[PDB]
């Protein structure tokens, strides 16, 4: 699933890329599971969907400081801008 | 681009949905342009790629602050997880 | 996201197709973890994946659950055959 | 079909990748005949179609079991929820 | 599903186009399950595979009929070929 | 194109692959023809759609055959319900 | 199947569209059942695929004769290059 | 880009598949430029867009071309049905 | 093709669409046919491949010349980097 | 992520393709967010869009001119069309 051989890939690629496309997996079923509980017409079904929903987030929270404990410019950019007040454009 | 009916969706789900799809193509763009700086044989591409890659950290951690604030569970479990020590799964 | 017109639809039938997608998707999530589970070389990660792959067996076990209820021919074949000893072809 | 080379994957890995996939392709196959069932205007198709659909249910439930014998947090997690009453989140 | 708006279609070709990719379906479950058969080193998997296999054939003979039934030139050509002796291409 | 590496599949299931597939085209190729003959408002465009749609039915009918006469459960099944009458799903 | 709205096309283009389409899928399954007789180890499927292969072409040819008599540009370019002898670049 | 192992193709196969898919993609963009000429509401693009479509047709017929000079079976069907008048099912 | 509903899209945001994706499918052409001109082994073939290929580029330019004069940003980003000499990420 | 096997492909040919994916993916960056910018519903949100928008054309940008720099025709056809003025297609 990468797009460049895997032999002229360094080992540290390799894994932020399981990281990085595990985080995009959670996110899409965040996005979805949202939405499918919105639309939803019955009430045991939207329990647990919205329950799957919310562990899908820390699914994506915990991989997320993965990358940035083994990121310089993940740990930067995320410090930058996580848990702050005021214009998230003017940090 | 929503699977469920947009007349059936939260605004917010929706607002929230262009955040999560717009990080999920940040990230990517991060693990794509980080397998071409590591396959790339020309050193001013890999200067350019390395250059665009680090941006998009950026452009995802404005957009995941966004969703942090406007999500009461992105809160919690981003909270819980990031800037930690020891084992990534206990926090 | 159905194959079908909304308006020709039952309502049944589009909440089930609402716990059938989700029930695929998290089966998915399933299979990519433990492949990645198998080729991470970095062990924090590891650990992450192996963990976030349990959990979403546990969020299709619900979602199947309610698919059982609420369906009747699910709740006849997944009574036949799941929990069972010996061969899985003579049950 | 696999996302990691298969040199990396242990046996058991690609089996379960194996039955997971089967299981996902029948529900499909479930959820796609059901609305056509609800769609088709003509009785001797639908009659088919339904017959098809159900008979795919089989397919994943039998598929599910060895899944479910075959891995320890499957068994776990279905023996929590499956056949239960009240509240499944619970 | 269409490739062509409904408003447009006729009733009865929408019907077809119901039992056509259904067809499809079938042959392509019976393709991954054989291809999945040949590649199992769980027998008892094994099993199952090729038993569900053989099924996808008969809810394929189904549809076929339904549709030699309901389309003169699916009969026509069907009654050449079906079931006969000699070279195919000849028939 | 195929979802197992080709080195343990077996020759003759590689050959079914070849044929199955090419029922699926052939399959896509009617259904989409027919879309196109109810949509098209040109009758010399509509002529040529349906002449071929009906020529992909005789390809699918060949292939199909092909398939009866090397894999006996497809014999099986095709003769259980081709070429029959009263109601199918018996 | 179309990339803007339906009400937004001319009807000529809708059915150009058509045409092109069923065109496109004609060249598409030309390619594969070629590939697949080179592939192929069974004498009497190879000679259903290239009976098949060779009716497709046919097929393409009725199709690009309506485009050539219903598009100026499609009459003028075909004119120039098809039946040509010498560099195919210079015609 | 091909469905069967290179090792199994004859070099003519692959240079047609080249120049197949060549002709599908030309067939594409003529399509939907055509289609972007219709909707556009901005005179100078659409300028471009009708412009570079009709380029199209003459990179088609050129690759069309090469195809006739090497495949027997195109060059008879593009003899029987390209430049004719009457009923095009019927030449 | 658009991700957004029509009717919330102003009218010039979806004419940059319209030459953005042109712009994409032309890029996408040049690359192919590169690949090809260097797979190819049939040097008419050959000719022809890097005939079209270069024609897209003067397709692209001009399309991207339309974006440079109805965008802002893009004609202050192009002028920025464009025909210059010195290292791009310093520029 | 080549059509074509890596061994028939020039170094050059291949790092042309990751210049030129690159600048296609952030052609399609661009497009998608001006497209959530003008259906954004929340301003914040709207502020985040429209900063990565534009930063996107310049990731584009730098990525041009390196190809510029590196392909004798897109050099000649760039420097035809942009920054002209009358009709693009008589420059
Ligand atoms: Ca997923
Ligand atoms: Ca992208
Ligand atoms: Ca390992
Ligand atoms: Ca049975
Ligand atoms: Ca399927
Ligand atoms: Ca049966
Ligand atoms: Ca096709
Ligand atoms: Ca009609
Ligand atoms: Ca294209
Ligand atoms: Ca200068
Ligand atoms: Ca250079
Ligand atoms: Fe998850
Ligand atoms: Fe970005
Ligand atoms: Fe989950
Ligand atoms: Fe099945
Ligand atoms: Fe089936
Ligand atoms: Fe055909
Ligand atoms: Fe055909
Ligand atoms: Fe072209
Ligand atoms: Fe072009
Ligand atoms: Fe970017």
């Amino acid at each position: 699933s990468t797009h460049e051989p895997l032999e002229v890939l360094k080992e540290e690629t390799v894994n932020r890329h399981r990281a990085i496309v595990s985080v995009m997996e959670e996110l899409e079923a965040v996005d979805w599971y949202d939405q499918r509980v919105d639309a939803s017409t019955d009430p045991e079904l939207t329990a647990i969907l919205a329950h799957n929903r919310d562990e899908e987030k820390e699914h994506a929270a915990m991989t997320l400081e993965w990358l940035r404990r083994n990121d310089a410019k993940w740990a930067e950019h995320l410090r930058t801008y996580l848990f702050t007040e005021g214009p998230i454009t003017a940090a």
